[PDB]
């Protein structure tokens, strides 16, 4: 059902992304929150499933990835246009500023504040640091069952 890992078949996660100065662009363990990864084209590439098959449970495996196969491609789609009014309790915002917005998971992503309009916001919710070779450390903790 879910003893080693297959292709379309996610994962409980624990992991942590490195730059090549080992910097910390993403963690998802440090911060004690295990997380699950879509195997599939459910929410990652296959790139990443590729690289992830072969290892069972309990177990721990680090490799390299493209940006694609990692943080993904930065997506347009989370962009939404708020008003001025909106961001003028914060101070208005500056084109091309970035700064740390509230998704509906509570969670506090990056949010490039693509330009400012005269009435309205021009945000822009773009993924992780994507768009770059990253290396990350992942684990198998528990595989989700293949109902496949």
């Amino acid at each position: 059902m879910s003893e080693s890992v297959q292709s379309n078949s996610a994962v409980l996660v624990h992991f942590t992304l490195k730059l090549d100065d080992g910097t910390t662009a993403e963690s998802t363990r440090n911060n004690g929150k295990p997380a699950l990864f879509r195997l599939g084209d459910a929410s990652l590439s296959e790139g990443l499933e590729q690289h992830l098959l072969g290892l069972k449970v309990g177990d721990k495996t680090t490799f390299s990835l493209e940006p694609d196969a990692a943080f993904g491609v930065p997506s347009p789609d989370l962009i939404q246009y708020f008003s001025r009014r909106e961001f003028m309790d914060a101070g208005e915002p500056e084109i091309g500023a970035i700064m740390l917005f509230t998704a509906m998971d509570g969670s506090e992503m990056p949010g490039v504040i693509r330009e400012i309009n005269g009435d309205s916001i021009t945000v822009d919710f773009n993924h992780p640091l994507a768009g770059q070779t990253v290396h990350f450390d992942i684990e198998v903790l528990e595989i989700d069952p293949a109902l496949e």
